[PDB]
């Protein structure tokens, strides 16, 4: 289920994190308004360089770590705040980050792997919630 899903993503997690993000840019190219670094590269391009392959396991290090600590999919308030005030992420809206988890949960479905992706869904969709709670537009 949920948590056996954190520990598989974290047990090969630099590559879940960038090829998850790669189908969210891929998936959502117009995304990459928020990303200027990260335009006119391609999969294997984007992954030999040095802050999108730190950077995003950075990103999901902490996403782990806020789906480790929410109940039945529900993420701690504090930690959506966290995210709605980090200053990194000033500009962001929460269909932000409904897209990434849409990216996530069909990433999951294509796999071979017994991932509940079910509760992701309900994860990304309360997460969401808890986001536009705590202030982000
Ligand atoms: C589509 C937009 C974005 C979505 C969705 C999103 C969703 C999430 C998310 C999901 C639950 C988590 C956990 C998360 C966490 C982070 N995030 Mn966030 N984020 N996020 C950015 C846009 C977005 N984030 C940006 C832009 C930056 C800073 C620039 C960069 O590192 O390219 C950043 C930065 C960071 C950093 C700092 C990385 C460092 O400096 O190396 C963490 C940690
Ligand atoms: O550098 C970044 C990579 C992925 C996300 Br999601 C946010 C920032």
């Amino acid at each position: 289920g949920f948590k056996q899903d954190i520990a598989t993503l974290r047990g090969d997690l630099r590559t879940y994190a960038q090829d998850i993000f790669l189908a969210f840019l891929n998936k959502y190219p117009d995304e990459k308004r928020n990303f200027k670094n990260y335009v006119g590269k391609s999969d294997q391009e984007l992954k030999s360089m040095a802050k999108f392959g730190d950077h995003t396991e950075k990103v999901f290090n902490l996403m782990m770590e806020v789906a480790d600590r929410a109940t039945d999919c529900v993420p701690l308030a504090s930690d959506a705040s966290t995210l709605v005030q980090m200053k990194q992420h000033s500009g962001l809206t929460t269909g932000n980050f409904e897209k990434l988890f849409v990216a996530l949960v069909e990433y999951m479905r294509a796999s071979g792997q017994s991932f509940d992706s079910q509760s992701w869904d309900r994860f990304g969709k309360n997460l969401v919630s808890a986001l536009s709670s705590a202030g982000m537009k």
